């Protein structure tokens, strides 16, 4: 593990830099935006507003982002390398399933799974020989049985080529713990994994706990709030009404539990959004207009100032991302 | 209308001819032959083994078919055309919306389904300027209310470019019955639209009175024939036990009730089959070798055969289906 795949092909470790690991150009369904661009403005549109967002991110210090939207949340990989070599930032691309699967993926047997999540890393997304650098599933709740199968494929898939796991969780059903359960029956060391949306709960100890167990935590949330706009309810619905300094400071609860390396921080945003209500993005936008920027503008400088050393910031934005990303075998 | 809209371009009326109105290239999901054509073996091999087959049924005296797979469906326009230009047999493509839509559409509404079925029908799928004839959509049972903006949608789509709608039916629930009563609430006319896979179910009165009403009636299901595979659940499950000729009765009684206008036939066949489980197609193949060709080879003799004179079988294979594909703007 000394290389990691982005859309534009290897990097070293040390080119990764200030990453972001939870996020996405474009969050759509399998298909929708090659379909239906208008939906978008058009796809030109979109890409020269992914661009915008990645430069402005780039000129705040991210070198790197990981867009985790899989075959289901409608990833085109195409698009990411598009924009990848037009802002100059580092993208790595992600496999695995989310929770929108269609027919032709839910009949699938935790075999097929596996050698589907296979091929988008050892050989390449659809046609492209872009590989995936990390895995993504999900869970909303207890598992159905199709997320089992999910989970374990992502499993072998991991413990085969060394990449990573990272989770959608609904935190306040504390997925976590199902999650990490499915993982460990499978033989997946949990410092291969990232349970992610973690910040949507305040339960501190549902967190240290998985920490402890060598979990890494992906408080990958931090912008997202509905306050002030409680009287939208799909963004309340979305967003959540706790705020984003609530969010943030569980990252310094989890550093003064002494779990500092366990910690992965990102703002889970986007460009266009077509998997929730029409014009939602003008409200995500309005919500937080430095969007990807958040984490290195607002994030980074408030742990600071509450006396977060300069050097466990670098740890967490740096390190600890690098070391996750890193393909690494059992 | 004097043009329909084939995947290699406009074709006349009178090239269409002997016409298979409800079939596919392949029956998969949006964005998965492009993911994961391995599945297929690859997509040179699918490609392949349509191309053969589209070519036994050209042989067989088939002219025209109608993909009837849709975006969810994972309709590959390229792959059409790729198969149609190789065969040498037209194939129309369609938009709409089958029963397995991802977020992104399940959140739309009326008026935004309205205007996709359009880009699809009116300037073309994705970029490739390639136009779908006919609008497909959906209900298994009382509609969802997903499915009721689909097919208020469809209607909108077909009365503003005269293109049909087709339906997939759980005809045992009787499902044509809202699905027009939806369509007639849009004010589309009834000559408009093909009730789908109405030979699964036996009640001849729910069909002829649907056929008096103006709707055509969808016999595509003549071949799927689950006979002797009880040892195979999801294949019995998929098919059924009713034989290929009672399926093909139906069609004679329909004639002799007087609707032989009202009557289309094909035989819902395909090539790949990812949205079921793995395998099911080498099953479907060794119930059905004819494959698409079974409707010409297998299906019309029998007719003939049973009395039916050579006019109304060319009729019901080849003007019917004019009739219906040609764009019929209302009044
Ligand atoms: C692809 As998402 C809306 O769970 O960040
Ligand atoms: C796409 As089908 C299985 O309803 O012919
Ligand atoms: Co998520
Ligand atoms: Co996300
Ligand atoms: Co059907
Ligand atoms: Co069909």
């Amino acid at each position: 593990g000394d290389r990691i795949n982005t859309v534009r092909g290897p990097i070293t470790i040390s080119e990764a830099g200030f990453t972001l690991t939870h996020e996405h150009i474009c969050a759509s369904s399998a298909g929708f935006l090659r379909a239906w661009p208008e939906f978008f403005g058009s796809r030109k549109a979109l890409a020269e507003k992914a661009v915008r967002g990645l430069r402005r991110a780039r000129a705040a210090g991210v070198r790197t982002i990981v867009d985790v939207s899989t075959f289901d949340i409608g990833r085109d990989v195409s698009l990411l390398a598009e924009v990848s070599r037009a802002a100059d930032v580092h993208i790595v691309a992600a496999t695995g399933l989310w929770f929108d699967p269609p027919l032709s993926m839910r009949l699938r047997s935790v075999e097929e799974l596996t050698q589907f999540f296979l091929r988008e890393i050892q050989y390449g997304i659809e046609d492209t020989g872009i590989r995936a650098g990390i895995i993504k599933v999900a869970t909303t709740g207890k598992a159905t049985p199709f997320q089992e199968l999910v989970l374990k494929a992502a499993a072998r898939a991991s413990l085969a080529t060394g990449v990573p796991v990272t989770t959608h969780t609904a935190a306040s059903q504390r997925d976590g713990e199902q999650q990490a359960a499915i993982f460990e029956s499978e033989g997946l060391s949990p410092s291969r994994v990232c349970i992610g949306h973690s910040d949507d709960t305040d339960d501190l100890s549902y967190l240290t706990a998985l920490a402890a167990r060598g979990y890494l935590i992906g408080l990958d949330h931090i912008p997202h709030s509905a306050i002030g706009l409680e009287d939208n309810a799909s963004a309340s619905a979305l967003l959540g009404i706790r705020s984003w300094q609530t969010r943030a400071l569980l990252i310094k609860a989890l550093i003064d539990q002494g779990y500092m390396k366990q910690i992965l921080v990102s703002n889970d945003w986007l460009f266009g959004f077509s998997s929730y209500v029409t014009n939602i993005m003008d409200v995500m936008d309005r919500v937080n207009p430095d969007g990807m920027a958040f984490i290195p503008l607002r994030v980074i400088p408030f742990l600071r100032e509450k006396g977060v050393p300069q050097e466990t910031l670098a740890g967490i934005t740096v390190t600890n991302p690098a070391r996750f990303l890193s393909p690494t075998l059992r």
